[PDB]
């Protein structure tokens, strides 16, 4: 669809059978979720924003749903404070800016 | 234009007469930028991300140019890794998400 920019970003997105809130991030490199459980196993990363970095769990090739649009691909798992969809899964729903 | 995201959203912006490449950012509620001098009064103001917060300067009713698009609003400027425009100047300049 057509997302304006007055109030966050914030969509639904189906990962591992549950529903949960993200928010669609352009200022991100990464998908960074909230602390839950995800098969397979990780590798370590650490990632940076405004006031510093945390370490979190790296998986390859996770299944998610964002707001209709399936992607396949890379999820960081933390202490977030927010579900953040970076431009790794942007990319893959056909995501862009306009203006 | 048209922003993909297989790379990071940087544009060229124009504030003070200094022209600066700055990160589209729909995941950022403020408009954050380096070290740099702006005119008129301000007030320190305490914003957080991944990792924590920052202190920063906030500068009211500031002209920023972004792509030959003017827009006017908050400019919050302070020790950020990057420059930053978020969703309260990117509204004014007519941007929205597609997919
Ligand atoms: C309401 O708070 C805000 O709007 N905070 C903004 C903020 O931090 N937004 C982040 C989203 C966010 C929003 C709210 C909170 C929060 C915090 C406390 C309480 C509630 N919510 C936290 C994060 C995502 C933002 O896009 C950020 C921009 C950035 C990019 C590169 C370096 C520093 C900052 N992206 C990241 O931090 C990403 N970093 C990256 O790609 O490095 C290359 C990730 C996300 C991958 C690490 C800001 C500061 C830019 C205005």
């Amino acid at each position: 669809p057509q997302i304006t920019l007055w109030q966050r970003p914030l969509v639904t997105i189906k990962i591992g059978g549950q529903l949960k809130e993200a928010l669609l991030d352009t200022g991100a490199d990464d998908t960074v979720l909230e602390e839950m459980s995800l098969p397979g196993r990780w590798k370590p990363k650490m990632i940076g924003g405004i006031g510093g970095f945390i370490k979190v769990r790296q998986y390859d090739q996770i299944l998610i749903e964002i707001c209709g649009h399936k992607a396949i691909g890379t999820v960081l798992v933390g202490p977030t404070p927010v579900n953040i969809i970076g431009r790794n899964l942007l990319t893959q729903i056909g995501c862009t800016l306009n203006f």
